[PDB]
């Protein structure tokens, strides 16, 4: 049967779904690790017990534990990110969408996604592979991992709460992937790791990390990269708030295992009512418990390996948002609102700027406050709003994937890198918010070619492209078609540097995306961070 | 005899000049002070003694001892700036221009020379001021006072070579008008300073000095004022200079006696051929000898005095060129040459920035260099030509001025702002070169009027114009006339931060003169090097 599949693991029974007035097979909820429960909170997944019998892979697995958003309730704009499946710390599984009839050996993609490391979900109506499968006949393949302090709890020297075991849980996934896809007519020498935000991070940290390398082909990043201010801490302030979490439960802290056994009996709901008190600085854009640098899995800092080219050599396509900023100002600067066009006076201005860079000293703050305003015009509302926008996309997502980019051109085999920039005509969000964080995740997954979610004809034709674009890099390395008549993307080169507008406009081929305030970004404000 | 006039210290005869197909009175040569020589070199200026018989006014005086341009053999370009009569020590004399027949009480203008507080003229063909008085129907007054080490030597705590002596030179002869104008047909109590570049800065202090306030009403600063960065150093700073001169010239150091009495021995030229060894820096837009901080003459810093309103409250005209910098990037740092574009390279660039900038640190370099770099076009010769050019003026006369304007306006009774970009059809110097520091000093004094000066007749009118604003201003403190049909020169407030442009196209009204760069240069980089 087409729906039942024999893998290492085990025998699995998939569904048919309907897709475009046409169908694919699923396979939703496969396990990939043991349960992380119990004793086996915060440690390293171990690989699941292949079972007997036949697994009943018909419906979506459960969402690992999470904070919730509730700013918002009844609003589908933040509650289509929310877990949309009960809660577990059993939450280690795989969705893969297979085009019918089953492929033999097609391109793989496997979808990692975002969320700061303190949430997110395989099972998001915007990551449903069916789109993409159906339309571009790839096998794609959404994985899980732990979030929060589940996934990324770190007490370095400590084998039981190590850290990084949300990056293990990935790299399992994508061994899982290795090991059994061909089974389902995927190729395994052809799989593209792509990822959104936290997830375009954790992309671009399996490029560098030695022992993720060989599980994959090539990635894509959207909007995040392993170097992001927000998406790694010491193994000291890892420690530290560690700590600081067991502080807030009333725990032992007179060691690694007094601190670990109390965390572990605590209920998750608990962990996830703290988890946001034990952050170093009133900052936006910071998480709690992420990646940590341990000497393990990243073998020595992010910097020296980008600078030394030890990471994976391969064909790389990525790509920011125009509007990365706004959504971490709604939720956390004075002054924005979602109801309000959140016109910013110039005291919340500066309230904005401290939060957006919590690391910096006075003289930082003067640093970036000169960059980002219009003297000629230092009370314009909209002026000020819009620049702390692009103060947060910038110092979070543009220019830390913008030095991950120039330092990876020099070693790679080819880089493609876009600039999304259209803003959706059903978008719920208010117009200040611009093209969000996450809102090209929808066209990437072919939403707009559902006629009900009511995108226009040329919003499907934009997902279309994009979509092609994707999977074509996923099975060649190009995302041009060869010998094609249409526009092409030109590779991104240390020399030119050329990159790609996409949006519903003829395509514009750009140099040296925001170079000013990257320059700005990589180079002058740390060297006036670490100076003073 | 309309040509003999009787003052205070004697009769002086002066002489008849032509001057536009009429004729005034010119009184030259007047002393208003004893000769400072001998023992008296580096020593505060003494009142004349009085003379009998008839003083012959007939004739220019002599300049003072100075550095002589010879960077360009028979170019009139630099060489109209030289001394044009013999140099002496000699040289503390004044000159008069007066309408016909002789005014009874008429508003008076006194000029103070600039360069550098090392050199400068009353005589030079550009500041003859049988234009302005005939015209306007002002008394025209020039000044002198010494430069170089003669004027600026200072050894804090010596009364021998106490320092700003060329300031008191300045103020002596203020004096004298303010004592003998009267006879002349001038109104000592409607006096206007007025000077260019130090002459402005001179300007300025006179504003500040306690000494100064009561000799006159008002006050007109051209290209420079007090603050520049280049105009005054800490009395520490002019006694390790002076005794760097000593020791160029093989001086015994062993006290300000031994020092002062070598410097006096020496011959005029002897000092001037070392005199630039003395800087600390490699530098551009830096004199050696200028005002000292003494506690004196300005008792207390600069910017303390500006900020507690000590100083005198008037009315002031002010205004800076387009293009203050290029006169010193030509004379001073590599790349720049009279008779190329001028094209910038980057390793160029760089080495401009540090000669501007001479007390800045590698991090106050970069912060310079971010400011000023298109980072999408980095390679570009024009703009890194141009943006030398802009750092030149903006560090060194724009946004000191634009400080001074503003502390000033909070205390003052009128401030009227210029920016001068015209740039005059028959300049001799290259096109690059733009709109030149001092190019403005032949449109205030009327140089186009004189149709052999092959200028055209929009610039004729354009040099009435500013004739008639300055002389108007002089008369009653604001540019304009009463119930005039002409455009108006809007008042410089706090709030609205008014100017015009000066140039033969209608007037246009701007604010916040170049308030980019100046935040930068007057706010964030003195922040950025106290911390660093
Ligand atoms: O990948 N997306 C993650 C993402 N994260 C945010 C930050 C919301 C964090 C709210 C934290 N608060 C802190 C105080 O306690 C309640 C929760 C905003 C937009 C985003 O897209
Ligand atoms: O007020 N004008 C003064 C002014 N000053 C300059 C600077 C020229 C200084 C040349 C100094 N050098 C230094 C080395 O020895 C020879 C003389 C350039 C343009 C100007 O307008
Ligand atoms: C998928 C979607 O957005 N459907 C909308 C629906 O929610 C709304 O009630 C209706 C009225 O305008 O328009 C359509
Ligand atoms: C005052 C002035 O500039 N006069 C010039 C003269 O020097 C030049 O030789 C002549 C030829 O063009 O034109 C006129
Ligand atoms: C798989 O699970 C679904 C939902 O629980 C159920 O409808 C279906 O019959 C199951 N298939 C089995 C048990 O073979
Ligand atoms: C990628 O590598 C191959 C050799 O393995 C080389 O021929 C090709 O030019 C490379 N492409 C890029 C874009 O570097
Ligand atoms: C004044 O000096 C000039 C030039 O030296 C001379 O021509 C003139 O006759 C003099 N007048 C006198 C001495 O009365
Ligand atoms: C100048 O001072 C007079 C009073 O002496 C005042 O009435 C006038 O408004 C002042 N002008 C300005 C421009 O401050």
């Amino acid at each position: 049967s087409e729906l039942l599949v024999n893998t290492k693991s085990g025998k699995v029974m998939g569904t048919r779904v309907p897709v475009l007035s046409s169908h694919i097979s699923a396979f939703l909820g496969i396990p990939f690790a043991e349960p992380p429960v119990g004793n086996m909170r915060f440690r390293r997944p171990e690989p699941k017990k292949p079972w007997s019998g036949v697994w009943n892979a018909s419906t979506y697995p459960n969402n690992c534990q999470q904070y919730v958003d509730e700013q918002f309730p009844g609003f589908s704009g933040s509650e289509m990110w929310n877990p949309n499946r009960e809660m577990s710390e059993d939450c280690l599984y795989l969705n893969i969408w297979v085009p019918s009839p089953r492929p033999k050996s097609t391109t793989v993609m496997v979808w990692i996604y975002g969320g700061g490391f303190y949430s997110g979900s395989s099972t998001l109506d915007v990551y449903n592979g069916k789109y993409l499968a159906y339309t571009e006949e790839v096998v794609l393949v959404s994985l899980s991992y732990r979030v929060g302090a589940f996934g990324f709890l770190a007490l370095h020297g400590s084998q039981e709460a190590p850290g990084n075991v949300g990056l293990l849980d990935q790299r399992m996934a994508l061994q899982w992937v290795h090991d059994n896809i061909q089974f389902f007519g995927g190729d395994p020498k052809t799989v593209t790791i792509f990822g959104e935000s936290a997830g375009g991070a954790s992309v671009g940290m399996h490029i560098l990390s030695p022992g993720s390398r060989d599980l994959f082909r090539r990635a894509i990043l959207q909007s995040g990269s392993p170097n992001c201010p927000w998406a790694s801490v010491s193994v000291a302030e890892g420690r530290r708030r560690a700590v600081e979490l067991g502080r807030n439960l009333n725990c032992n802290l007179n060691s690694d295992e007094e601190l670990i056994h109390c965390l572990r009996e605590k209920k998750p709901q608990e962990l996830i009512d703290v988890e946001w008190n034990v952050l170093p600085f009133d900052s936006i854009f910071r998480f709690s418990f992420v990646p940590v640098i341990d000497g393990e899995f990243f073998p020595t800092s992010l910097e020296s390996m980008l600078n030394s080219g030890n990471f994976k050599k391969t064909q790389i396509l990525l790509g920011v948002n125009k509007d990365e900023g706004s959504f971490f100002l709604l939720y956390g600067a004075p002054g924005f609102s979602k109801d309000s066009e959140s016109k910013i006076s110039r005291e919340d201005f500066m309230s904005g700027v401290k939060l957006s860079v919590p690391h910096a000293n006075d003289l930082g703050l003067d640093a970036v406050t000169l960059q980002y305003t219009d003297w000629m015009d230092d009370n314009n509302g909209i002026k000020n709003r819009d620049g702390l926008d692009d103060i947060v996309g910038d110092h979070n997502v543009i220019c830390p994937l913008m030095h991950f980019v120039n330092k990876y051109t020099k070693f790679g085999n080819g880089t493609y890198l876009y600039f999304f920039n259209h803003r959706a005509s059903n978008l719920v969000w208010p117009e200040w918010m611009g093209v969000i964080h996450g809102y090209e995740i929808e066209f990437v997954f072919g939403l707009p070619l559902v006629k009900e979610l009511n995108y226009t004809a040329e919003e499907e034709a934009l997902s279309r492209r994009i979509m092609h674009y994707w999977a074509t890099f996923a099975k060649t390395g190009n995302p041009n078609e060869p010998h094609s008549q249409e526009s092409k993307w030109p590779l991104f080169t240390t020399k030119e540097q050329k990159f790609i507008d996409l949006n519903t406009e003829p395509m514009k081929v750009h140099q040296r995306l925001r170079v000013q305030m990257c320059v700005f970004w990589n180079q002058f404000l740390p060297k006036l961070l670490n100076a003073t």
